[PDB]
């Protein structure tokens, strides 16, 4: 005989107040990227970036995350 | 017999308040990047990130986080 | 026989307050990076960078992070 | 009396065997300006906020200048 | 009496084997100006704010200025 | 009386074996400039806030500067 | 004036008497040759042989040779 | 004045007498060659040989060499 | 003035004299070559080999050699 019992309450939050949000200037100057290679060979869970000039601006009114995981495992 | 009980209790909060938020200026002068190289040979779970010039500019009104796991594992 | 009571209570808060928020100047002054390699050989959980050049401006308005484990493990 | 007569047989020469590829690529930038009131006169050559990138690759940049003159 | 007549046989010359590639490639760049009441006059030159590139290769630069002159 | 007559049979002359790849290749940067109230005369070369360079590769940077005068 | 009389005389005998010449095997076991490579990039007078796999019987009643080389120069 | 009167006189022999030749056996075991590479990047008078497996039964009834080299040279 | 008289006389004699020859076996085991490289980067006069397996039975009648180099030079 066994007996589990998984109950986590929860009642938590995760909040934000901002009076005003704005006057972002995301100017960036250019650049210059090069890359050189022979062969790319590239297997099984491969998470590969070559080569990037990239620009974000990300202004979320409220950036706020809960994640949360949960797991159970008989055997 | 065996008896678990799993019941953690959380009544937790992450806040924030901000009176404003702005006036940010995010101005990159640009840059030069050479990479060279012979094979590239990547395998198995492989993060991989050459030649860049990434820019960010992140202003979350409240980037607040609750980050949590829960994990039973019986065997 | 065995019994196990897993009950953290947890009424914790992680709170910030601000007055305002602004007038922050990211200029960063460009620059060179040049990166030289014969084969690039990577095998089994590899996170890598090469040849980076990267500006981030992160301004959150209330970058609080409350970051909980639990775990347990019969067996 | 006054006889101006210079003589000039002078010679600017250049050899050059060959050269490679001519490669210009511009990496782009941000240029910004908040000019006012400018007031220029007379032979006045200027520049306010520039970018410029050049490449300049002529096969014999040779050059020869000569300013005679007279006056009474 | 005045009798102006100087004489040049004179030679301004170069000799160069070769040269590889040219490659120019700029990097971008930031530029911001904020210039108010400027006043130029005669023959002025002027740069503000510039952020310049330049690649200048000629097979022979050789230069050769002369500025013969006379007056009464 | 004036006889001006100098005489010049002068050689400005150079050898060079060979150059390599002429690879130039700027970083970027960062130019800001506040100017106010400047007043310039006559002859000014001026540069203000500046972020230059210069890859200057001659097969011959060879210079014959000569100033001849006469006055009465 | 100059004068040159290149004579080199030669009178040199190569010889060779066998009685019989047989009864020779050549039965050798079954070879292999795996040959794996990538970009291949061969420029100005490359001499190259990749992946052979040569079987040869050579049996000549008299394989003599006599290899001789003449080279006058003046300058 | 100048003179030369190469006259090198030869007469030499180079012989050979067998009374038979044979009952000679190739029997080697099967060989095996694996050979693994990148990129081959061969300029400028490369002389290569990759992968190879040979086998040879040379039997000459008289294999006599006569290598001579007569190279005179005025400048 | 000058004079030269190159007269190198030869009457050498190389010779050999067999009553038989046989009853030779060339029986090795079965040979193995592995070969790893990455890039191969060959310039200006390379001579290479490379995973080579070589099986030689060579019996001459006679294998006599005779090599003989003459070189006068003026200048």
């Amino acid at each position: 005989s066994v007996q589990i019992v998984y109950k986590p309450v929860d009642l938590s939050k995760v909040t934000s107040k901002c009076g005003s949000l704005g006057n972002i200037h995301h100017k960036p100057g250019g650049g210059q990227v090069e890359v050189k290679s022979e062969k790319l060979d590239f297997k099984d869970r491969v998470q590969s970036k070559i080569g990037s000039l990239d620009n974000i601006t990300h202004v979320p009114g409220g950036g706020n995350k809960k994640i949360e995981t949960h797991k159970l495992t008989f055997r």
